[PDB]
């Protein structure tokens, strides 16, 4: 049945709560962006109110067929009044077109709702700075002192510095990354921008970007994969297998495929450093796992809230284990008394 986590008290409001049938008693399903495990669920027969993003509503439509009349695309940034309560989305910092959610109740009771975030600086100089927060629906994806990762930045700069390299030493060299999902584009279009290529990619991929609303993205993207010499495939095809049969497809064009793979955290970031990552090879295949997250470290999300200072904490991640559970109120705990609220 619908967990609590996923219930707004006060309203007849759930967030990502696609996968339940009808929830009874809920007037308007939000969705805090395109991600898999949080819009299972919805289809073209869907006929409940949705509401989400601008960026969220086009995949809603284009990809999943969901009908016009009920998706409700909200501006960010913005107070708007659903089923008679003041909402408010803002960015994430997770992928495209993903929203937390601020909710003010009839009694007075200010809710944010994280959705799946990268918690930033930023965001203490949004609406959020306005208001108290009472309550907080967070994503502890990471919530645990061992996740450190570097910032976006270092690891692009490394991706665009390691691709460039190679291309230029071997003309012949062909990028590949991986993907699954929205999210992460910086990566291969960073590598694309650094090495005056498109990127070429399957029709069903090309169809999702073209959703988003990247400013200039029919200069930076294409399905003519001849064209393009940084590929993108699905992630289960990165691999030595995988990229030996593609590399065979592309008829001798190219000698050597040097591959990306950005992984969320792995057990590497506990010792090595950005600078220090090397690839695993198999002949003339290199494989590189880089640590690109768009959801917050220990440190970030601990910042944000010893920040905003909620008088309760509500976990969304990693919620079904007692040890995780028991684990992660020790450490909102140790946050409460460090900051004094
Ligand atoms: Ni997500």
């Amino acid at each position: 049945t619908c967990p609590f986590y996923k219930k707004i008290p006060g309203t007849g409001f759930t967030v990502d709560a696609f996968q339940y049938g009808v929830v009874e008693g809920c007037t308007a399903y939000f969705l805090t962006h395109f991600h898999s495990d949080h819009y299972a669920g919805l289809s073209k027969h869907f006929t409940f109110p949705v509401y989400c993003s601008e960026i969220t509503g086009n995949l809603l439509k284009n990809k999943l067929h969901v009908q016009e009349q009920y998706i409700h695309p909200l501006p960010l940034d913005t107070e708007c009044i659903v089923n008679g309560v003041k909402v408010v989305l803002l960015d994430a910092n997770h992928c495209p077109g993903a929203v937390m959610i601020l909710f003010y109740l009839p009694n007075g009771t200010v809710i944010l709702h994280t959705g799946d975030f990268r918690a930033d600086p930023s965001m203490e100089r949004s609406l959020l700075a306005d208001q108290k927060v009472h309550m907080l629906y967070l994503d502890t994806t990471y919530c645990s002192p061992e996740y450190t990762f570097p910032s976006q930045q270092e690891v692009i700069r490394f991706a665009i510095n390691t691709a460039f390299e190679a291309v230029t030493l071997n003309p012949h060299a062909l990028v590949v990354c991986g993907t699954y999902s929205i999210g992460k584009e910086k990566v291969f279009l960073a590598i694309a921008d650094v090495l005056g290529s498109k990127v070429g990619m399957s029709q069903e991929k090309y169809k999702t970007l073209q959703c988003l609303n990247i400013p200039e993205i029919n200069s930076l993207i294409t399905t003519d994969m001849c064209s393009s010499l940084v590929h993108l495939l699905p992630m289960m095809q990165i691999n030595f297998k995988g990229l030996q049969s593609h590399l065979k497809k592309c008829g001798g064009k190219y000698n050597q495929i040097l591959a990306f793979r950005p992984t969320g955290w792995t057990h590497s970031n506990k010792f090595t450093r950005i600078a220090d990552v090397i690839p695993q090879t198999k002949g003339n295949i290199s494989i590189y796992g880089i640590p690109y997250s768009e959801h917050s470290s220990y440190l970030e999300m601990k910042r944000f809230v010893q920040w905003l200072k909620p008088q309760k904490i509500i976990p969304t991640v990693n919620v079904g284990t007692w040890k995780s559970r028991s684990t992660m109120e020790k450490y909102f705990r140790e946050w409460k008394l460090e900051a004094g609220y």
